[PDB]
RNA sequence: GCCCAUUAG
């Protein structure tokens, strides 16, 4: 179900406007159908700018498989990261500062790109709470290691989530549905090590990371996307240490290196450690 | 933009 309680109007209007648009069946069919069912007045307009929010929510909420849902998520995200465009630098918030930087830097459109949504997938919703929340500035850096699967699609073994004073908040083992050919050690542990801890799956991190990102935490990582991509998790508000601070994008281990002294196995834990402690250094200590 | 390379892993 969808949660539109403290929603502003105007992501509420546009997502109207798109159902309207697509033409899309709900509980009650369209928007005109729904809007005619439930209004009896001819006089009614159909310009989601009449007034209150349930005069949309209730529509909305005639919305109920998963693809229309994540649909709806989705386009209030990017209208999220959109009002996050147009409003000015001038007394614009450090880590807001830098989500700005890492949506604006051009590479984000191709590279940030999920659809189409699995339906494994999940989409964050933080497109729909209030403008408070959604301007929320509080960070959680995330990494992970992967392992090429027999699909050749790649796979996740080992999550690890750190937050804004690198106290360790997840770190686990995960043992991938499908089976794997190559587990790229020597960055890695090994098959043994996981089918054993078996528990972890990508939907229960999906499910543990849920009440941070609807309060509209602001994840961090080096590349985040290639993360995400794995946790099958699409959320806006993100913080890329390689797209932030010469087309190339750099490494972790310089800059840090060049940041502060740090061929060696990947620890996801230490990366997100790493990639926390880089936008800190930003943060509080201002750089370039 | 696909391949490439950097990133990732
Ligand atoms: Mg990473
Ligand atoms: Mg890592």
């Amino acid at each position: 179900e969808l949660k539109l309680a403290t929603a502003e109007k105007q992501v509420l209007d546009e997502l109207v406007k798109l159902l309207q648009s697509r033409d899309l069946r709900g509980e009650n069919g369209n928007w005109k159908e729904f809007l005619h069912v439930y209004d009896k007045n001819a006089d009614s307009p159909s310009d989601p700018s009449r007034r209150s929010h349930e005069d949309l929510v209730q529509f909305l909420t005639t919305f109920k498989k998963k693809e229309d849902l994540q649909l709806l998520k989705c386009h209030a995200n990017h209208l999220l990261i959109e009002n996050l465009k147009q409003e000015s630098q001038d007394e614009d918030t450090p880590e807001q500062m830098l989500v700005r930087l890492t949506v604006e830097h051009p590479s984000y459109s191709l590279d940030y790109s999920f659809k189409p949504y699995s339906e494994d997938w999940f989409v964050s919703d933080v497109g729909m709470k209030m403008k408070k929340v959604m301007e929320s500035t509080n960070m959680v850096a995330v990494d992970c290691e992967m392992v090429l699967c027999e699909d050749g699609t790649e796979g996740l073994v080992r999550v690890g989530v750190v937050d804004r004073d690198l106290k360790v908040i997840l770190d686990e083992f995960v043992k991938p549905n499908k089976p794997v050919v190559d587990y790229r050690t020597d960055i890695t542990g090994i098959t043994a090590e996981d089918i054993e801890n078996a528990s972890l799956s990508v939907v229960d991190i999906q499910e543990t990371l849920q009440p941070f990102l609807s309060t509209g935490t602001i994840l961090v990582g080096h590349s985040l996307n290639r993360d995400l991509e794995v946790l099958k998790i699409d959320h806006p508000k993100v913080i890329d240490t390689a797209l932030v601070f010469k087309l190339r994008r750099p490494s972790l281990n310089n800059l840090c290196k060049s940041i502060l002294g740090y061929g060696v196995p990947h620890d996801c834990v230490h990366d997100a450690s790493a990639a926390m402690k880089l936008a800190l250094a930003v943060v509080e200590k201002r750089v370039d």
